[PDB]
Protein backbone atom coordinates (compact mmCIF):
# COMPACT_ATOMS: atom_id res chain seq x y z
CA UNK A 1 0.00 0.00 0.00
CA UNK A 2 1.06 3.61 -0.50
CA UNK A 3 1.02 5.64 2.72
CA UNK A 4 0.87 8.89 0.81
CA UNK A 5 2.62 10.58 -2.10
CA UNK A 6 5.53 13.00 -1.96
CA UNK A 7 4.28 15.15 -4.84
CA UNK A 8 0.92 15.54 -3.13
CA UNK A 9 2.21 16.27 0.36
CA UNK A 10 5.11 18.37 -0.96
CA UNK A 11 7.12 18.40 -4.20
CA UNK A 12 10.04 16.66 -5.80
CA UNK A 13 13.25 17.56 -3.94
CA UNK A 14 14.52 19.76 -6.73
CA UNK A 15 18.02 20.03 -5.31
CA UNK A 16 18.52 16.30 -4.79
CA UNK A 17 21.69 15.00 -6.54
CA UNK A 18 19.69 12.26 -8.30
CA UNK A 19 17.12 14.75 -9.50
CA UNK A 20 19.97 16.77 -10.96
CA UNK A 21 21.40 13.65 -12.58
CA UNK A 22 17.91 12.82 -13.91
CA UNK A 23 17.76 16.27 -15.47
CA UNK A 24 21.19 15.77 -17.08
CA UNK A 25 20.09 12.38 -18.37
CA UNK A 26 17.10 13.90 -20.19
CA UNK A 27 19.22 16.69 -21.68
CA UNK A 28 22.21 14.52 -22.72
CA UNK A 29 20.58 11.17 -23.45
CA UNK A 30 18.66 11.87 -26.66
CA UNK A 31 20.37 9.46 -29.09
CA UNK A 32 18.41 6.71 -30.80
CA UNK A 33 20.24 3.53 -31.92
CA UNK A 34 17.77 3.29 -34.81
CA UNK A 35 19.31 6.45 -36.34
CA UNK A 36 22.87 5.04 -36.57
CA UNK A 37 23.99 4.23 -40.11
CA UNK A 38 25.55 0.75 -40.07
CA UNK A 39 25.82 0.41 -43.85
CA UNK A 40 29.59 0.95 -43.78
CA UNK A 41 29.99 -1.50 -40.91
CA UNK A 42 28.31 -4.14 -43.08
CA UNK A 43 30.79 -3.52 -45.88
CA UNK A 44 33.72 -3.47 -43.45
CA UNK A 45 32.71 -6.79 -41.88
CA UNK A 46 32.11 -8.46 -45.26
CA UNK A 47 35.55 -7.33 -46.50
CA UNK A 48 37.27 -9.01 -43.53
CA UNK A 49 38.74 -12.47 -43.85
CA UNK A 50 36.89 -15.05 -41.81
CA UNK A 51 39.74 -14.88 -39.28
CA UNK A 52 39.66 -11.09 -39.09
CA UNK A 53 35.87 -11.38 -38.75
CA UNK A 54 36.36 -13.43 -35.58
CA UNK A 55 38.67 -10.91 -33.89
CA UNK A 56 35.79 -8.57 -33.00
CA UNK A 57 33.15 -11.05 -31.92
CA UNK A 58 34.31 -11.90 -28.37
CA UNK A 59 34.06 -8.26 -27.33
CA UNK A 60 30.65 -7.86 -28.96
CA UNK A 61 29.50 -11.07 -27.29
CA UNK A 62 30.56 -9.67 -23.93
CA UNK A 63 28.74 -6.38 -24.42
CA UNK A 64 25.50 -7.75 -25.86
CA UNK A 65 25.04 -10.09 -22.91
CA UNK A 66 26.30 -7.41 -20.55
CA UNK A 67 23.77 -4.81 -21.66
CA UNK A 68 20.95 -7.35 -21.73
CA UNK A 69 21.74 -8.39 -18.16
CA UNK A 70 21.96 -4.71 -17.22
CA UNK A 71 18.51 -4.02 -18.62
CA UNK A 72 16.86 -6.85 -16.70
CA UNK A 73 18.93 -6.55 -13.54
CA UNK A 74 18.54 -2.87 -12.62
CA UNK A 75 14.83 -3.44 -11.84
CA UNK A 76 15.41 -4.70 -8.27
CA UNK A 77 17.46 -1.62 -7.41
CA UNK A 78 14.68 0.65 -8.66
CA UNK A 79 12.17 -1.40 -6.63
CA UNK A 80 14.27 -1.24 -3.46
CA UNK A 81 14.84 2.50 -3.63
CA UNK A 82 11.17 3.04 -4.51
CA UNK A 83 10.11 1.10 -1.45
CA UNK A 84 12.44 3.30 0.62
CA UNK A 85 10.63 6.38 -0.68
CA UNK A 86 13.64 7.63 -2.66
CA UNK A 87 11.56 9.21 -5.42
CA UNK A 88 14.33 11.21 -7.07
CA UNK A 89 16.52 8.09 -7.28
CA UNK A 90 13.62 6.29 -9.01
CA UNK A 91 13.11 9.12 -11.47
CA UNK A 92 16.79 8.98 -12.36
CA UNK A 93 16.68 5.18 -12.65
CA UNK A 94 13.99 5.40 -15.35
CA UNK A 95 16.65 7.09 -17.50
CA UNK A 96 19.21 4.47 -16.44
CA UNK A 97 16.92 1.64 -17.55
CA UNK A 98 15.98 3.31 -20.81
CA UNK A 99 19.68 3.89 -21.48
CA UNK A 100 20.39 0.18 -21.05
CA UNK A 101 17.57 -0.70 -23.45
CA UNK A 102 19.28 1.51 -26.05
CA UNK A 103 22.61 -0.22 -25.39
CA UNK A 104 21.16 -3.71 -25.86
CA UNK A 105 19.42 -2.45 -28.97
CA UNK A 106 22.56 -0.87 -30.44
CA UNK A 107 24.70 -4.00 -30.21
CA UNK A 108 21.87 -6.18 -31.53
CA UNK A 109 21.35 -3.82 -34.49
CA UNK A 110 25.05 -4.05 -35.28
CA UNK A 111 25.00 -7.84 -35.21
CA UNK A 112 21.92 -7.89 -37.46
CA UNK A 113 23.41 -5.36 -39.89
CA UNK A 114 26.77 -7.13 -40.34
CA UNK A 115 25.09 -10.51 -40.80
CA UNK A 116 25.91 -12.39 -37.59
CA UNK A 117 22.54 -12.09 -35.86
CA UNK A 118 22.03 -15.82 -36.48
CA UNK A 119 25.39 -16.80 -34.92
CA UNK A 120 25.28 -17.96 -31.29
CA UNK A 121 27.99 -15.83 -29.64
CA UNK A 122 27.72 -17.60 -26.25
CA UNK A 123 30.84 -19.57 -27.15
CA UNK A 124 32.89 -16.47 -26.13
CA UNK A 125 31.60 -16.40 -22.53
CA UNK A 126 34.13 -18.31 -20.46
CA UNK A 127 33.58 -19.50 -16.90
CA UNK A 128 34.74 -16.19 -15.37
CA UNK A 129 32.38 -14.21 -17.58
CA UNK A 130 29.50 -16.46 -16.53
CA UNK A 131 30.37 -16.08 -12.84
CA UNK A 132 29.94 -12.32 -13.18
CA UNK A 133 27.11 -11.89 -15.67
CA UNK A 134 25.11 -15.12 -15.53
CA UNK A 135 25.41 -15.54 -11.73
CA UNK A 136 26.89 -12.87 -9.41
CA UNK A 137 25.16 -9.87 -10.97
CA UNK A 138 21.58 -11.24 -10.95
CA UNK A 139 22.15 -12.75 -7.52
CA UNK A 140 23.25 -9.47 -5.98
CA UNK A 141 20.47 -7.49 -7.62
CA UNK A 142 17.64 -9.99 -6.92
CA UNK A 143 18.64 -10.06 -3.24
CA UNK A 144 17.24 -6.54 -2.90
CA UNK A 145 13.66 -7.84 -3.25
CA UNK A 146 13.96 -9.53 0.14
CA UNK A 147 16.95 -7.74 1.73
CA UNK A 148 17.44 -3.99 1.18
CA UNK A 149 19.91 -3.59 4.05
CA UNK A 150 22.84 -1.22 3.52
CA UNK A 151 25.12 -4.23 3.03
CA UNK A 152 22.92 -5.58 0.27
CA UNK A 153 22.60 -2.21 -1.48
CA UNK A 154 26.34 -1.60 -1.30
CA UNK A 155 27.02 -5.02 -2.77
CA UNK A 156 24.52 -4.59 -5.59
CA UNK A 157 25.93 -1.21 -6.56
CA UNK A 158 29.50 -2.52 -6.29
CA UNK A 159 28.86 -5.44 -8.65
CA UNK A 160 26.65 -3.55 -11.11
CA UNK A 161 28.05 -0.02 -11.17
CA UNK A 162 31.65 -0.30 -9.98
CA UNK A 163 32.70 -3.65 -11.48
CA UNK A 164 30.42 -4.33 -14.47
CA UNK A 165 30.11 -0.68 -15.60
CA UNK A 166 33.06 1.03 -13.93
CA UNK A 167 35.69 -1.59 -14.65
CA UNK A 168 34.65 -3.96 -17.45
CA UNK A 169 32.43 -1.69 -19.55
CA UNK A 170 34.84 1.25 -19.32
CA UNK A 171 37.74 -0.97 -20.34
CA UNK A 172 35.65 -2.37 -23.19
CA UNK A 173 34.98 1.10 -24.61
CA UNK A 174 38.69 1.88 -24.47
CA UNK A 175 39.63 -1.44 -26.08
CA UNK A 176 37.16 -0.92 -28.89
CA UNK A 177 38.64 2.50 -29.66
CA UNK A 178 42.24 1.27 -29.34
CA UNK A 179 41.58 -1.33 -32.04
CA UNK A 180 38.78 -0.45 -34.43
CA UNK A 181 38.92 3.34 -34.38
CA UNK A 182 42.62 3.14 -35.18
CA UNK A 183 41.88 0.66 -37.96
CA UNK A 184 39.17 2.93 -39.44
CA UNK A 185 36.53 0.19 -39.11
CA UNK A 186 32.94 -0.03 -37.92
CA UNK A 187 32.06 3.69 -37.74
CA UNK A 188 28.46 3.01 -36.73
CA UNK A 189 29.54 0.75 -33.91
CA UNK A 190 32.01 3.36 -32.70
CA UNK A 191 29.31 6.01 -32.88
CA UNK A 192 27.15 3.79 -30.72
CA UNK A 193 29.97 3.08 -28.25
CA UNK A 194 30.57 6.81 -27.91
CA UNK A 195 26.92 7.52 -27.10
CA UNK A 196 26.90 4.59 -24.71
CA UNK A 197 30.09 5.69 -22.95
CA UNK A 198 28.45 9.10 -22.34
CA UNK A 199 25.35 7.47 -20.81
CA UNK A 200 27.43 5.22 -18.61
CA UNK A 201 29.16 8.18 -16.97
CA UNK A 202 25.83 8.96 -15.29
CA UNK A 203 25.35 5.30 -14.34
CA UNK A 204 28.69 5.20 -12.54
CA UNK A 205 27.85 8.49 -10.78
CA UNK A 206 24.66 6.88 -9.47
CA UNK A 207 26.72 3.97 -8.17
CA UNK A 208 29.16 6.33 -6.45
CA UNK A 209 26.33 8.39 -4.91
CA UNK A 210 24.62 5.24 -3.66
CA UNK A 211 27.69 3.59 -2.15
CA UNK A 212 28.96 6.84 -0.65
CA UNK A 213 25.71 7.81 1.02
CA UNK A 214 25.59 4.40 2.73
CA UNK A 215 29.27 4.60 3.71
CA UNK A 216 28.51 8.06 5.12
CA UNK A 217 26.12 6.50 7.63
CA UNK A 218 28.69 4.05 8.98
CA UNK A 219 32.36 3.95 7.96
CA UNK A 220 32.26 0.20 8.59
CA UNK A 221 30.58 -0.27 5.19
CA UNK A 222 33.67 1.13 3.43
CA UNK A 223 35.51 -2.07 4.30
CA UNK A 224 32.63 -4.07 2.85
CA UNK A 225 32.89 -2.17 -0.44
CA UNK A 226 36.65 -2.76 -0.77
CA UNK A 227 36.13 -6.41 0.11
CA UNK A 228 33.37 -6.92 -2.47
CA UNK A 229 35.50 -5.17 -5.11
CA UNK A 230 38.33 -7.55 -4.33
CA UNK A 231 36.07 -10.65 -4.37
CA UNK A 232 35.11 -10.01 -7.98
CA UNK A 233 38.56 -9.10 -9.31
CA UNK A 234 39.63 -12.72 -10.02
CA UNK A 235 36.74 -13.04 -12.43
CA UNK A 236 37.36 -9.59 -13.92
CA UNK A 237 40.96 -10.47 -14.73
CA UNK A 238 40.08 -14.07 -15.55
CA UNK A 239 37.79 -12.77 -18.27
CA UNK A 240 40.31 -10.13 -19.42
CA UNK A 241 42.99 -12.83 -19.65
CA UNK A 242 40.68 -14.99 -21.75
CA UNK A 243 39.90 -12.20 -24.21
CA UNK A 244 43.60 -11.33 -24.27
CA UNK A 245 44.53 -14.92 -25.03
CA UNK A 246 41.90 -15.00 -27.79
CA UNK A 247 43.17 -11.72 -29.22
CA UNK A 248 46.72 -13.07 -29.16
CA UNK A 249 45.71 -16.22 -31.05
CA UNK A 250 43.92 -14.44 -33.91
CA UNK A 251 46.17 -11.56 -34.92
CA UNK A 252 45.44 -11.22 -38.65
CA UNK A 253 43.26 -8.12 -38.10
CA UNK A 254 46.11 -6.44 -36.20
CA UNK A 255 48.62 -7.50 -38.88
CA UNK A 256 46.41 -6.39 -41.75
CA UNK A 257 45.68 -2.96 -40.23
CA UNK A 258 49.24 -2.37 -38.93
CA UNK A 259 47.82 -2.29 -35.39
CA UNK A 260 50.29 -3.06 -32.60
CA UNK A 261 47.51 -4.21 -30.25
CA UNK A 262 49.11 -3.78 -26.82
CA UNK A 263 47.08 -6.20 -24.71
CA UNK A 264 49.45 -5.46 -21.83
CA UNK A 265 48.39 -1.81 -22.04
CA UNK A 266 44.74 -2.93 -22.13
CA UNK A 267 45.23 -5.28 -19.18
CA UNK A 268 46.88 -2.33 -17.41
CA UNK A 269 43.85 -0.13 -18.21
CA UNK A 270 41.54 -2.65 -16.54
CA UNK A 271 43.75 -2.60 -13.43
CA UNK A 272 43.71 1.19 -13.57
CA UNK A 273 39.91 1.33 -13.79
CA UNK A 274 39.45 -1.05 -10.86
CA UNK A 275 41.71 0.93 -8.52
CA UNK A 276 40.26 4.22 -9.80
CA UNK A 277 36.77 3.09 -8.82
CA UNK A 278 37.91 2.12 -5.33
CA UNK A 279 39.44 5.57 -4.99
CA UNK A 280 36.13 7.27 -5.84
CA UNK A 281 34.62 6.03 -2.56
CA UNK A 282 36.07 7.44 0.67
CA UNK A 283 35.82 6.15 4.22
CA UNK A 284 34.22 9.41 5.33
CA UNK B 1 20.68 -16.83 -12.74
CA UNK B 2 20.63 -15.95 -16.45
CA UNK B 3 20.36 -19.04 -18.64
CA UNK B 4 21.61 -17.24 -21.71
CA UNK B 5 20.89 -14.01 -23.49
CA UNK B 6 18.61 -13.45 -26.49
CA UNK B 7 20.89 -10.84 -28.12
CA UNK B 8 23.84 -13.24 -27.90
CA UNK B 9 22.08 -16.36 -29.15
CA UNK B 10 20.09 -14.40 -31.73
CA UNK B 11 18.79 -10.80 -31.92
CA UNK B 12 15.90 -8.67 -30.80
CA UNK B 13 12.63 -9.78 -32.41
CA UNK B 14 12.46 -6.73 -34.67
CA UNK B 15 8.85 -7.38 -35.76
CA UNK B 16 7.48 -7.80 -32.25
CA UNK B 17 4.54 -5.42 -31.58
CA UNK B 18 6.18 -4.14 -28.40
CA UNK B 19 9.46 -3.54 -30.21
CA UNK B 20 7.48 -1.51 -32.71
CA UNK B 21 5.81 0.40 -29.87
CA UNK B 22 9.24 0.95 -28.27
CA UNK B 23 10.48 2.43 -31.57
CA UNK B 24 7.46 4.74 -31.69
CA UNK B 25 7.98 5.78 -28.08
CA UNK B 26 11.57 6.89 -28.83
CA UNK B 27 10.51 8.84 -31.91
CA UNK B 28 7.44 10.46 -30.35
CA UNK B 29 8.37 10.77 -26.66
CA UNK B 30 11.08 13.46 -26.64
CA UNK B 31 9.42 16.21 -24.59
CA UNK B 32 10.98 17.52 -21.42
CA UNK B 33 8.79 18.96 -18.61
CA UNK B 34 11.76 21.20 -17.72
CA UNK B 35 11.23 23.12 -21.00
CA UNK B 36 7.63 24.10 -20.17
CA UNK B 37 7.23 27.77 -19.27
CA UNK B 38 4.92 27.99 -16.26
CA UNK B 39 5.35 31.72 -15.62
CA UNK B 40 1.86 32.60 -16.90
CA UNK B 41 0.31 29.69 -14.96
CA UNK B 42 1.64 31.33 -11.80
CA UNK B 43 0.06 34.65 -12.75
CA UNK B 44 -3.21 32.93 -13.72
CA UNK B 45 -3.35 31.14 -10.39
CA UNK B 46 -2.64 34.31 -8.39
CA UNK B 47 -5.38 36.06 -10.35
CA UNK B 48 -7.96 33.59 -9.06
CA UNK B 49 -10.04 34.15 -5.98
CA UNK B 50 -9.31 31.90 -3.03
CA UNK B 51 -12.39 29.83 -3.95
CA UNK B 52 -11.31 29.52 -7.57
CA UNK B 53 -7.82 28.54 -6.42
CA UNK B 54 -9.16 25.59 -4.36
CA UNK B 55 -11.45 24.50 -7.22
CA UNK B 56 -8.34 23.68 -9.27
CA UNK B 57 -6.57 21.63 -6.64
CA UNK B 58 -8.56 18.34 -6.41
CA UNK B 59 -7.89 17.41 -10.04
CA UNK B 60 -4.19 18.20 -9.68
CA UNK B 61 -4.04 16.23 -6.41
CA UNK B 62 -5.55 13.24 -8.21
CA UNK B 63 -3.06 13.46 -11.04
CA UNK B 64 0.07 14.05 -8.98
CA UNK B 65 -0.62 11.02 -6.82
CA UNK B 66 -1.75 9.00 -9.81
CA UNK B 67 1.44 9.62 -11.78
CA UNK B 68 3.62 8.96 -8.73
CA UNK B 69 1.85 5.65 -8.09
CA UNK B 70 2.25 4.82 -11.77
CA UNK B 71 5.99 5.46 -11.66
CA UNK B 72 6.49 3.19 -8.67
CA UNK B 73 3.91 0.55 -9.55
CA UNK B 74 4.94 -0.38 -13.12
CA UNK B 75 8.17 -1.92 -11.84
CA UNK B 76 6.63 -5.33 -10.96
CA UNK B 77 5.16 -5.63 -14.47
CA UNK B 78 8.60 -4.99 -15.97
CA UNK B 79 10.07 -7.59 -13.62
CA UNK B 80 7.45 -10.25 -14.41
CA UNK B 81 7.77 -9.88 -18.15
CA UNK B 82 11.58 -9.83 -17.86
CA UNK B 83 11.44 -13.07 -15.92
CA UNK B 84 9.27 -14.55 -18.69
CA UNK B 85 11.95 -13.64 -21.26
CA UNK B 86 9.78 -11.02 -22.98
CA UNK B 87 12.69 -8.78 -23.90
CA UNK B 88 10.84 -6.52 -26.33
CA UNK B 89 8.10 -5.88 -23.74
CA UNK B 90 10.84 -4.88 -21.26
CA UNK B 91 12.46 -2.49 -23.78
CA UNK B 92 9.12 -0.84 -24.35
CA UNK B 93 8.48 -0.66 -20.62
CA UNK B 94 11.64 1.40 -20.08
CA UNK B 95 9.94 4.12 -22.18
CA UNK B 96 6.68 3.61 -20.25
CA UNK B 97 8.46 4.13 -16.93
CA UNK B 98 10.43 7.15 -18.10
CA UNK B 99 7.17 8.64 -19.40
CA UNK B 100 5.56 8.33 -15.94
CA UNK B 101 8.63 9.99 -14.44
CA UNK B 102 8.06 12.96 -16.75
CA UNK B 103 4.38 12.98 -15.82
CA UNK B 104 5.14 13.12 -12.06
CA UNK B 105 7.73 15.80 -12.74
CA UNK B 106 5.32 17.89 -14.80
CA UNK B 107 2.54 18.18 -12.20
CA UNK B 108 5.09 18.78 -9.44
CA UNK B 109 6.73 21.58 -11.39
CA UNK B 110 3.30 23.13 -11.91
CA UNK B 111 2.55 23.00 -8.19
CA UNK B 112 5.93 24.55 -7.40
CA UNK B 113 5.55 27.31 -9.98
CA UNK B 114 2.06 28.45 -8.95
CA UNK B 115 2.94 28.44 -5.27
CA UNK B 116 1.12 25.42 -3.75
CA UNK B 117 4.04 22.98 -3.51
CA UNK B 118 4.04 23.48 0.28
CA UNK B 119 0.30 22.64 0.47
CA UNK B 120 -0.63 19.06 1.41
CA UNK B 121 -3.19 18.13 -1.26
CA UNK B 122 -3.95 14.69 0.29
CA UNK B 123 -7.15 16.23 1.63
CA UNK B 124 -8.62 15.86 -1.88
CA UNK B 125 -8.23 12.06 -1.94
CA UNK B 126 -11.46 10.51 -0.74
CA UNK B 127 -11.98 6.90 0.31
CA UNK B 128 -12.74 5.78 -3.24
CA UNK B 129 -9.60 7.40 -4.60
CA UNK B 130 -7.55 5.71 -1.91
CA UNK B 131 -9.14 2.32 -2.67
CA UNK B 132 -7.76 2.52 -6.20
CA UNK B 133 -4.44 4.33 -5.88
CA UNK B 134 -3.28 3.71 -2.31
CA UNK B 135 -4.46 0.08 -2.26
CA UNK B 136 -5.84 -1.77 -5.30
CA UNK B 137 -3.18 -0.58 -7.75
CA UNK B 138 -0.04 -1.41 -5.70
CA UNK B 139 -1.66 -4.66 -4.56
CA UNK B 140 -2.31 -5.91 -8.09
CA UNK B 141 1.13 -4.88 -9.35
CA UNK B 142 3.16 -6.21 -6.41
CA UNK B 143 1.36 -9.55 -6.66
CA UNK B 144 3.38 -10.18 -9.87
CA UNK B 145 6.57 -10.62 -7.84
CA UNK B 146 5.19 -13.88 -6.46
CA UNK B 147 2.41 -14.80 -8.92
CA UNK B 148 2.81 -14.05 -12.65
CA UNK B 149 -0.06 -16.30 -13.70
CA UNK B 150 -2.29 -15.19 -16.58
CA UNK B 151 -4.95 -14.16 -14.07
CA UNK B 152 -2.49 -12.01 -12.14
CA UNK B 153 -1.11 -10.34 -15.27
CA UNK B 154 -4.60 -9.64 -16.61
CA UNK B 155 -5.66 -8.10 -13.31
CA UNK B 156 -2.56 -5.92 -13.13
CA UNK B 157 -3.02 -4.54 -16.67
CA UNK B 158 -6.75 -4.09 -16.07
CA UNK B 159 -6.28 -1.94 -12.97
CA UNK B 160 -3.24 -0.05 -14.25
CA UNK B 161 -3.83 0.42 -17.97
CA UNK B 162 -7.56 0.08 -18.49
CA UNK B 163 -8.95 1.71 -15.33
CA UNK B 164 -6.25 4.08 -14.06
CA UNK B 165 -4.99 5.15 -17.52
CA UNK B 166 -7.79 4.25 -19.93
CA UNK B 167 -10.68 5.49 -17.77
CA UNK B 168 -9.61 7.95 -15.07
CA UNK B 169 -6.56 9.55 -16.71
CA UNK B 170 -8.23 9.90 -20.11
CA UNK B 171 -11.23 11.53 -18.46
CA UNK B 172 -8.98 13.87 -16.47
CA UNK B 173 -7.26 15.19 -19.63
CA UNK B 174 -10.64 15.83 -21.16
CA UNK B 175 -11.80 17.54 -17.99
CA UNK B 176 -8.78 19.86 -17.84
CA UNK B 177 -9.36 20.92 -21.46
CA UNK B 178 -13.12 21.39 -21.03
CA UNK B 179 -12.55 23.70 -18.06
CA UNK B 180 -9.21 25.45 -18.29
CA UNK B 181 -8.49 25.55 -22.02
CA UNK B 182 -11.90 27.21 -22.44
CA UNK B 183 -11.13 29.62 -19.57
CA UNK B 184 -7.75 30.52 -21.09
CA UNK B 185 -5.99 29.42 -17.91
CA UNK B 186 -2.78 27.51 -17.21
CA UNK B 187 -1.32 27.21 -20.72
CA UNK B 188 1.82 25.52 -19.38
CA UNK B 189 -0.21 22.86 -17.61
CA UNK B 190 -2.28 22.29 -20.76
CA UNK B 191 0.86 21.92 -22.86
CA UNK B 192 2.01 19.29 -20.38
CA UNK B 193 -1.38 17.50 -20.50
CA UNK B 194 -1.15 17.36 -24.29
CA UNK B 195 2.31 15.74 -24.21
CA UNK B 196 1.19 13.37 -21.46
CA UNK B 197 -1.92 12.37 -23.41
CA UNK B 198 0.26 11.42 -26.40
CA UNK B 199 2.48 9.25 -24.19
CA UNK B 200 -0.49 7.56 -22.55
CA UNK B 201 -1.86 6.37 -25.88
CA UNK B 202 1.13 4.06 -26.05
CA UNK B 203 0.61 2.90 -22.47
CA UNK B 204 -2.98 1.93 -23.24
CA UNK B 205 -1.78 0.06 -26.34
CA UNK B 206 0.55 -1.98 -24.11
CA UNK B 207 -2.34 -2.84 -21.79
CA UNK B 208 -4.53 -3.90 -24.71
CA UNK B 209 -1.72 -5.99 -26.19
CA UNK B 210 -1.04 -7.64 -22.83
CA UNK B 211 -4.67 -8.39 -21.96
CA UNK B 212 -5.58 -9.58 -25.44
CA UNK B 213 -2.60 -11.94 -25.84
CA UNK B 214 -3.64 -13.65 -22.57
CA UNK B 215 -7.33 -13.66 -23.55
CA UNK B 216 -6.30 -15.28 -26.83
CA UNK B 217 -5.15 -18.36 -24.92
CA UNK B 218 -8.55 -18.83 -23.20
CA UNK B 219 -11.99 -17.15 -23.25
CA UNK B 220 -12.30 -17.65 -19.51
CA UNK B 221 -9.81 -14.81 -19.16
CA UNK B 222 -12.12 -12.49 -21.09
CA UNK B 223 -14.75 -12.92 -18.39
CA UNK B 224 -12.07 -12.28 -15.75
CA UNK B 225 -11.18 -9.01 -17.48
CA UNK B 226 -14.81 -7.85 -17.53
CA UNK B 227 -15.26 -8.80 -13.86
CA UNK B 228 -12.14 -6.93 -12.76
CA UNK B 229 -13.31 -3.87 -14.70
CA UNK B 230 -16.73 -3.99 -13.02
CA UNK B 231 -15.17 -4.60 -9.61
CA UNK B 232 -13.36 -1.26 -9.86
CA UNK B 233 -16.22 0.81 -11.37
CA UNK B 234 -17.84 1.79 -8.02
CA UNK B 235 -14.59 3.42 -6.88
CA UNK B 236 -14.05 5.10 -10.24
CA UNK B 237 -17.52 6.63 -10.14
CA UNK B 238 -17.29 7.17 -6.39
CA UNK B 239 -14.28 9.39 -7.02
CA UNK B 240 -15.84 11.12 -10.02
CA UNK B 241 -18.96 11.81 -7.92
CA UNK B 242 -16.79 13.35 -5.22
CA UNK B 243 -15.01 15.63 -7.69
CA UNK B 244 -18.31 16.62 -9.32
CA UNK B 245 -19.83 17.53 -5.97
CA UNK B 246 -16.80 19.72 -5.14
CA UNK B 247 -17.18 21.50 -8.47
CA UNK B 248 -20.61 22.60 -7.23
CA UNK B 249 -18.98 23.80 -16.85
CA UNK B 250 -21.21 20.80 -17.60
CA UNK B 251 -20.44 18.13 -14.99
CA UNK B 252 -22.99 15.73 -16.44
CA UNK B 253 -21.05 15.92 -19.71
CA UNK B 254 -17.84 15.00 -17.87
CA UNK B 255 -19.44 12.24 -15.82
CA UNK B 256 -20.74 10.72 -19.06
CA UNK B 257 -17.27 10.96 -20.62
CA UNK B 258 -15.98 8.73 -17.78
CA UNK B 259 -18.70 6.15 -18.48
CA UNK B 260 -17.88 6.38 -22.19
CA UNK B 261 -14.19 5.68 -21.60
CA UNK B 262 -14.98 2.76 -19.25
CA UNK B 263 -17.19 1.06 -21.86
CA UNK B 264 -14.71 1.95 -24.61
CA UNK B 265 -11.96 0.11 -22.78
CA UNK B 266 -14.09 -3.00 -22.32
CA UNK B 267 -14.83 -3.01 -26.04
CA UNK B 268 -11.11 -2.83 -26.92
CA UNK B 269 -10.70 -6.42 -25.67
CA UNK B 270 -12.48 -9.14 -27.65
CA UNK B 271 -13.57 -12.52 -26.34
CA UNK B 272 -12.25 -14.09 -29.54
C1 LIG C 1 41.71 -7.24 -23.55
C2 LIG C 1 41.05 -6.20 -22.68
C3 LIG C 1 39.59 -6.56 -22.33
C4 LIG C 1 38.76 -5.40 -21.78
C5 LIG C 1 37.39 -5.85 -21.21
C6 LIG C 1 36.26 -6.06 -22.25
C7 LIG C 1 34.90 -5.89 -21.58
C8 LIG C 1 33.65 -6.30 -22.35
C9 LIG C 1 32.41 -5.52 -21.76
C10 LIG C 1 31.18 -6.31 -21.56
C11 LIG C 1 30.24 -5.88 -20.37
C12 LIG C 1 29.71 -4.45 -20.29
C13 LIG C 1 28.19 -4.37 -19.86
C14 LIG C 1 27.78 -3.05 -19.24
C15 LIG C 1 26.30 -3.00 -18.85
C16 LIG C 1 25.85 -1.75 -17.99
O1 LIG C 1 25.72 -0.62 -18.55
O2 LIG C 1 25.70 -2.01 -16.77
C1 LIG D 1 -15.34 15.68 -13.10
C2 LIG D 1 -14.91 14.44 -13.89
C3 LIG D 1 -13.65 13.77 -13.35
C4 LIG D 1 -12.88 12.98 -14.40
C5 LIG D 1 -11.80 12.05 -13.80
C6 LIG D 1 -10.63 12.79 -13.12
C7 LIG D 1 -9.55 11.84 -12.61
C8 LIG D 1 -8.34 12.57 -12.04
C9 LIG D 1 -7.04 12.02 -12.54
C10 LIG D 1 -6.42 11.06 -11.63
C11 LIG D 1 -5.77 9.85 -12.31
C12 LIG D 1 -4.38 9.94 -12.89
C13 LIG D 1 -3.85 8.55 -13.34
C14 LIG D 1 -2.40 8.43 -13.82
C15 LIG D 1 -2.23 7.66 -15.15
C16 LIG D 1 -0.86 6.71 -15.48
O1 LIG D 1 -0.84 5.51 -15.02
O2 LIG D 1 -0.01 7.18 -16.27
FE1 LIG E 1 24.90 1.20 -17.41
FE1 LIG F 1 40.33 -19.37 -14.72
FE1 LIG G 1 0.78 5.77 -18.20
FE1 LIG H 1 -18.85 6.29 -1.38
MN1 LIG I 1 24.96 0.00 -20.68
MN1 LIG J 1 1.15 8.95 -16.83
Amino acid sequence: HHDGFQTVKATIDWEHPMFKLYEKAKRNGKWNPADIDFSQDQKDFASLTSEEKISALPLVAGFSAGEEAATLDILPMAHALARQGRLEDVLFLTTFMHDEAKHVEMFSRWQQAVGIGQMDLSVFHNDHYKRIFYEALPEAMNRLYADDSPEAVIRAATVYNMIVEGTLAESGYYTFRQIYKKAGLFPGLLQGIDYLNMDEGRHIQFGIYTIQRIVNEDERYYELFIRYMDELWPHVIGYVDYLTELGKRQQQLARTYALEIDYDLLRHYVIKQFNLRKKQISRT
